[PDB]
């Protein structure tokens, strides 16, 4: 539209292409997501919902514009995503106080969403955006299957399984807020180690990498697991590996928190609100990253 002047393409999302743009009138600089293609009532009002969802740690959805066979999502613009910051910090690692600040802020964001009855569903470093003032924000919230598959985007681009909760992988249709805690645990481990916790290249490889590390789940640690739609008694039975080899050299408070975020049983997995009270955050501060923009 002529409301916005394209600056550059900044990404190709899971629903459409994203541009940096400026409001041709106000001069405001925003991120503009363009999705080609009635618009589902299921969607049209769960999206207009997301506009009400305002929090310092959630990327502000400024406007939703349905026009000429397209839907535009107008967002506040941030400096950089977490994935880029992680790749640029790979030599020395992100300093623990910054890791801790980011984790704390994201748990605040999640606690807010979840208390509002909103799930993200697709948490990953790519979907987290940061600024110069040390803030980190949840971006590109996943739609409830309003867009599922459908096969792909109406466009190209492969999807990451690395942060998917095991109950999703096992066919649970009615998964809960616990799925975001799982993904955030995986992101936490990755910030610490500089390397993806569970980098699977297929759904079964993803599952089996989780099992190989955390032990194949059974009715002891996860009641009802063997009755899950995609569970197979033929799954190999791996022993749980000791947790100290998983995220060294993270301290015991960190490891304790992470283990509670990676509980197999979604009903025993720690909540975002309870995680905020974990001793790990007793000395939490808000450092600023050094950002090359």
């Amino acid at each position: 539209m002529e409301n916005f002047q394209k600056v550059e393409k900044i990404g190709e999302g899971t629903y459409g292409v994203v541009y940096k743009a400026r409001n041709k009138l106000t001069g405001e600089v925003v991120a503009l997501k363009k999705i080609r293609l009635g618009v589902p009532s299921t969607a049209i009002r769960e999206i207009s919902l997301l506009k009400e969802l305002n929090h310092p740690n959630i990327v502000k959805l400024l406007d939703v514009i349905h026009t000429e066979n397209k839907l535009y999502l107008v967002f506040e613009f941030l400096h950089q995503d977490l994935k880029k910051f992680m790749d640029a910090s790979a030599l020395t690692g992100i300093p623990l106080p910054l890791i801790k600040s980011y984790l704390f802020q994201l748990l605040q964001g999640l606690a807010f969403c979840h208390s509002h009855r909103v799930l993200h569903r697709d948490l990953k470093p790519q979907n987290l955006l940061i600024n110069t003032e040390g803030a980190i924000k949840l971006a590109d919230f996943g739609l409830a299957r309003a867009f599922g598959v459908p096969v792909r985007t109406y466009t190209h681009e492969v999807v990451t399984l690395w942060y998917r909760a095991p109950e999703i992988l096992l066919g649970c249709k009615y998964y809960s807020t616990a799925v975001d805690i799982w993904s955030l645990g995986c992101i936490f481990a990755e910030m610490v180690t500089r390397r993806a916790l569970f980098p699977g290249d297929s759904e079964i490889d993803q599952l089996f990498r989780i099992f190989r590390t955390l032990g194949t789940p059974d009715e002891v640690v996860w009641p009802g697991v063997t009755s899950m739609p995609d569970y197979k008694p033929s799954f190999p039975k791996w022993a749980r590996q000791d947790f100290s080899k998983v995220v060294p050299p993270l301290d015991e408070d960190g490891r304790s928190l992470l283990s509670q975020m990676l509980h197999y049983d979604p009903n025993k997995r720690i909540s975002a609100k309870a995680a905020l009270a974990h001793p790990f955050f007793q000395d939490v501060t808000k450092p600023v990253p050094h950002l090359r923009l």
